[PDB]
RNA sequence: UUAUCGGCGAGACCGGGAUGCACCUCCCGAAGGGUCU
């Protein structure tokens, strides 16, 4: 339970990105980081702090993490 | 994060040759002087 605002968040890519057919959500990767943070692997405890970071739809029951889309400039395009 | 895992690696001389030198005066003028046992 914390104010959460719409946030649009974008990193400088390094290395080649695979995906595994889905395109990596965001909150697969806030899990993973809390699942870091949390010294736990319990989804149920790691899924309960990540609420408290993430908005959850409930009549939807997704967190409100859109999927990875490639920032492409006119320089470097999607390769 | 659609799973779980995986050093890319090992060997090599790049070196062998050359004068950069050949010509020029920098000089032309002046009193530093005068005051005190």
């Amino acid at each position: 339970m914390l104010n959460f605002k719409p946030y649009r968040v974008i990193m400088s890519s390094l290395t080649p990105v695979v995906i595994s057919g889905i395109a990596p959500s965001l909150d697969g990767i806030l899990y993973e980081a809390l699942s870091q943070a949390i010294p736990s692997n319990e989804p149920g405890v790691v899924l309960a702090r990540l609420k408290e970071i993430l908005l959850f739809n409930d009549e939807l029951g997704v967190f409100h993490a859109s999927s990875l889309r490639f920032g492409i400039t006119p320089e470097q395009g999607i390769g």
